[PDB]
């Protein structure tokens, strides 16, 4: 079982209000065939349009919520809505646009997928609460067949055009009329209990429902993020490399080093309390300090209490790298993931938070100010020990006051430690761009490192 089976059940009760008489013994199949669609027994890479959850969750980064309510169907208008904001009105002749043909509905509907998508995904996958006009108005903007690729380059193909017969992948899609091959599912077969409206207000107040189809189009998404990076979570799952995930995790990795071992340095604690993921190692192997661990999981729903990680049975310093919790205390070395950040890996999430999807998928909560009151802000700085020799990428002299070098403290800051200062400044500046905010202790002084120059 690696794609959903076409005679699989579909519970069609959610859809007879808007399709009276709808038979309550139906197929995916059955169902694809009165959506207008003729597979007519195909084995070429779409088996069905309709995917598993588990398939879902592993395309989490090409999920569009989708949403139809008819205005007044055959003769009615339809407010098609996207959890991109984006609200359409086709006409069968927060972004709300006038009524208009399906002919010049399915080129916008082509040109905002494939802006919002060209740069996460190689699909688009409609995530719906199915009520009927959303799966009988998609013959009207969606062609199917077998996998194809781009006619400009070798990604799958995600749009095609009537214009040129031809084939396009979101990046070459550019005038083309038509979405090819989509995916999608329903979160209304996932045995829910109720209206969408409830259900997605049990786990958030961020969304609300303004009764448009864009509301309840971002509250679908919401509520099957929630669903399946909230409530379950799977860290085994990997995900395709779409930008700068290498270089950022790497970033990471340095300037974690560099300010823990500086924080050592500084302030000679004798004792770090490393509370966070529990596969982690010392980021400072050579440091006097007692390093102890404490195993706390990357919490998905809200931040972890102060309270609950502490006390049930001051002295150094706490290292809460990527663990979020609602009140750090004043002795803290603090990395906290922004969740408001704007990015190709930061998915919007459910309650606040966001999908940071860079190797795993990690729902962060929402960014909260409040959380580092005992702290201040982390400043750019970049400390060395190491012997000025070259081993060598050409030069310009560099000039810094946070260079903190025994070369800078001697007057003239060296070819050596001039390219690993903005080498460091760059894997700093690609840090704190994907998100990432470093927060410190305020009695933390980098003034103090330059008399480990003795
Ligand atoms: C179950 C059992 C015990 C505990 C507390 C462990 N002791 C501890 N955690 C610390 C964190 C920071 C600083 C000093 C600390 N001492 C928690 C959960
Ligand atoms: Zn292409
Ligand atoms: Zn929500
Ligand atoms: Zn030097």
């Amino acid at each position: 079982p690696t794609h959903l089976s076409v005679d699989t059940k579909f519970k069609t009760e959610g859809l007879c209000v808007d399709i009276p008489g709808i038979p309550k013994d139906m197929t995916y199949r059955r169902l694809i065939s009165m959506m207008g669609f003729k597979m007519n027994y195909q084995v070429n890479g779409y088996p069905n349009m309709f995917i598993t959850r588990e398939e879902a969750i592993r395309h989490v980064r090409a999920w569009i919520g989708f949403d139809v309510e008819g205005c007044h169907g055959t003769n009615l208008p339809l407010q098609l809505g996207f959890s991109t904001g984006v609200n359409l009105v086709a006409v069968p002749t927060p972004l709300m646009y006038k009524g208009l043909p399906w002919n010049v509905v399915r080129i916008k509907i082509v040109q905002m997928l494939s802006d919002t998508l060209k740069n996460l995904s190689d699909r688009v996958v409609f995530v719906l609460w199915a009520h009927g006009f959303e799966l009988t108005s998609m013959k009207y903007f969606v062609k199917i067949g077998p996998e194809r690729t781009c006619c400009l380059c070798d990604r799958r193909a995600t749009c095609f055009s009537t214009a040129s017969d031809t084939y396009a992948c979101w990046h070459h899609s550019i005038g083309f009329d038509y979405v090819y091959n989509p995916f999608m599912i329903d979160v209304q077969q996932w045995g829910f209990t109720g209206n969408l409206q409830s259900n997605h207000d049990l786990y958030c107040q961020v969304h609300g429902n303004a009764h448009v189809a864009s509301c309840d189009a971002i509250m679908t998404r919401c509520l099957a993020v929630h669903e399946c990076f909230v409530k379950r979570v799977d860290w085994t799952i990997e995900y395709p490399i779409i930008g700068d995930e290498l270089k950022i995790n790497a970033a990471c990795r340095k300037v974690q080093h560099m300010v823990v071992k500086a924080a050592l340095l500084a302030d000679k604690f004798p004792v770090l309390h490393d509370i966070g993921n529990p596969k982690a190692i010392k980021c400072v192997p050579q440091a006097d300090v007692e390093w102890k661990f404490y195993d706390a999981q990357p919490c998905s729903d809200k931040a972890y209490k102060i309270e609950e990680l502490f006390y049930s049975y001051t002295d150094g310093v706490c290292l809460f790298w990527n663990c979020n919790v609602d009140r750090y205390p004043a002795n803290s070395i603090v990395c906290r993931f922004d969740t408001r950040v704007l990015s190709n890996l930061n998915l919007p999430g459910c309650d606040g938070g966001s999908l940071y999807v860079n190797k795993h998928a990690f729902h962060t909560p929402a960014f909260d100010k409040s959380a580092f009151v005992n702290l201040k802000q982390l400043p750019f700085f970049y400390y060395s020990d190491s012997p000025c020799e070259s081993h060598g990428i050409d030069y310009v002299p560099l000039k810094s006051a946070t260079c903190i070098t025994r070369c800078n403290l001697g007057g003239a800051v060296c070819r050596h430690h001039a390219n690993e200062y903005r080498l460091y400044l760059d894997a700093y500046n690609m840090m704190i761009s994907a998100g990432f905010s470093l927060w410190v202790y305020k009695q933390f002084d980098t003034y103090n490192l330059w008399n480990t120059f003795t």
